[PDB]
């Protein structure tokens, strides 16, 4: 019918094509949990091996988010400066939101390298407080039981934010943002899910968590540079040095 029903469909399709891990796989695998022996195996790995592994997974996760963004109506018609401003500010925020699908609140585990494990899996990295904060964020989000379409629409909005500093064509970003806001709000009304609005994270929370996360990734990358399977030169250039 309207532009807006079509926009819901195209955002959800973009998400489906880029969600990386299927929800029904993630749910089915919840009973597949790392054994005590497997956990010890991970805890004994070098900090630097765990860093290599996690950095590679995080890179790949960011690439799926970039592909998601590229498929959002109007995103590719933004100027390249603005595309990069949006991705730099938002792509890791989206990854952190996407985690909640892979997180099981019943036992505080995340799907990692084919089974579920708790935060203690990552002991060798020596960032227990940061990791705990990330797990807690996913735990808060878990309680919403976000649907796949809610995740799609919400994460589109994490990216398409006209308030990011440094945008050159702010009105163009505003147009996209308003349409996405309408799509999300329409969809929540249609599905009797508007109750989630008051339960979503305060925006400051996601921003500060992400900033802390990226800061730690930068520290590790300075200490122990990784090989990146780089697909997006303008974005790579902004994050790596
Ligand atoms: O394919 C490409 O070209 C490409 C380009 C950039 C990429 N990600 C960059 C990262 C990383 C990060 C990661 Cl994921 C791992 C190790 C070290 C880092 C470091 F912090 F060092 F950058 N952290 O946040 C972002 C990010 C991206 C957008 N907003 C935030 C990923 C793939
Ligand atoms: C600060 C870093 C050095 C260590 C970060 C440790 C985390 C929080 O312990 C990371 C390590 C690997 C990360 C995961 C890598 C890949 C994915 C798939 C993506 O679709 C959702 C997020 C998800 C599931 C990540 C969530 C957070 C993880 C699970």
């Amino acid at each position: 019918l309207t532009e807006i029903e079509h926009l819901v469909q195209s955002v959800c399709k973009s998400y489906r094509e880029t969600c990386q891990l299927r929800l029904e796989d993630l749910l089915r695998q919840r009973s597949n949990i790392f054994s005590r022996e497997e956990v010890t195996g991970y805890q004994r790995k070098s900090m630097w091996e765990m860093w290599e592994r996690c950095a590679h997974h995080l890179t790949e996760a960011i690439q799926y988010v970039v592909e998601f963004a590229k498929r959002l109506s109007g995103f590719m018609e933004l100027c390249q400066n603005d595309q990069i401003v949006l991705l730099k500010a938002g792509a890791m925020e989206v990854v952190l939101v996407r985690m909640c699908r892979a997180y099981n609140a019943d036992n505080r585990t995340v799907f990692f390298e084919g089974k579920y494990g708790g935060m203690e899996l990552f002991r060798a990295l020596g960032c227990s407080e940061l990791i705990s904060s990330i797990f807690d964020f996913s735990h808060s989000l878990s309680a919403l039981h976000f649907s796949e379409d809610e995740i799609a629409l919400y994460t589109a909005l994490v990216l398409i934010n006209a308030h990011r500093p440094g945008l050159q064509e702010k009105r163009k970003v505003e147009q996209l943002q308003y349409n996405l806001e309408l799509a999300f709000h329409h969809h929540l009304h249609k599905t009797h899910r508007q109750s989630i609005l008051a339960k979503l994270p305060p925006k400051g929370k996601l921003r500060s968590l992400c900033s802390q996360h990226v800061e730690r990734l930068q520290i590790f990358q300075h200490l122990h540079p990784i090989v990146v399977q780089a697909a997006f030169p303008p974005l790579y250039k902004e994050l790596f040095s």
